[PDB]
């Protein structure tokens, strides 16, 4: 299992605007939702036969609410090798493994970062300077925990990024490391374990069971 809430990759002027290919649009939905929501606006299928079907607008209008609806792309297929039950014995409640084991030799820390899109790649965030982005929470079945993703502004003035200074115990120490490499206008999907998070016991604040893995994507959009 791998597919936390993707943060906005594309922008409403972009998309809407005649430089950008509605082909990748009409993929990037595709892969950030589920059939059934592309269904709704027939995005599902051959993007090649949906670049016809589908207007500018209406891909765009597909992909601002699919976030104000959470109907992301959901499990369908995942990994599956085989299944197996043991007879009286208990262990392991989920499938787990991923055929590949390897992922580093010394150890990686408590948390696993992938910067999706790369930004600025020079403005990084320093101790004490403030810092504003998004994020959006997701258990890992998909559990929306916390979604700082508010609506856009262009629709009606109700957005602002949250704004918190780095390396000063504003976030968790997972975020933190992850954050702390971030880069100016860069979009990000790292997952804090629970040791680095809210801990083997849980967040029964949010519903957060005991040792459950926190995946999302950040989106910086300045530092001060």
């Amino acid at each position: 299992m791998a597919a936390a809430v993707p943060q906005r990759a594309w922008t409403v002027e972009q998309l809407r605007s005649e430089q950008l290919p509605k082909k990748d649009i009409i993929k990037f939905l595709q892969e950030h939702g589920s059939d059934s929501f592309l269904a709704e606006h027939k995005l599902l299928g051959n993007i090649k036969n949906v670049a016809k079907t589908a207007n500018k607008d209406h891909l765009v209008t597909a992909y601002n609410h699919l976030f104000e609806t959470k109907r992301f792309k959901g499990t369908e297929s995942i990994s599956k090798v085989s299944e197996q039950v043991k007879n009286v014995k208990l262990n392991e409640d989920k499938p787990k493994e991923t055929k590949s084991e390897e992922t580093l030799d010394e150890g990686p820390p408590k948390y696993t970062k992938s910067v999706l899109k790369k930004g600025d790649k020079t403005n990084f965030p320093k101790k004490g300077d403030v810092v504003h982005c998004w994020y959006t929470g997701t258990l890992q079945d998909g559990t929306v925990f916390d979604t700082n993703i508010q609506t856009s502004a262009k629709k009606k003035k109700n957005a602002k990024p949250l704004s918190f200074k780095v390396g000063v115990g504003k976030v968790i120490r997972g975020w933190d490391e992850a954050l702390l490499t971030m880069s100016k206008g860069e979009k990000a999907r790292l997952e804090i374990e629970p040791e680095w998070a809210y801990g083997k016991k849980g967040q029964p604040d949010a519903k957060i069971p005991p040792n459950a893995k926190l995946t999302f994507e950040v989106e910086l959009v300045d530092i001060d």
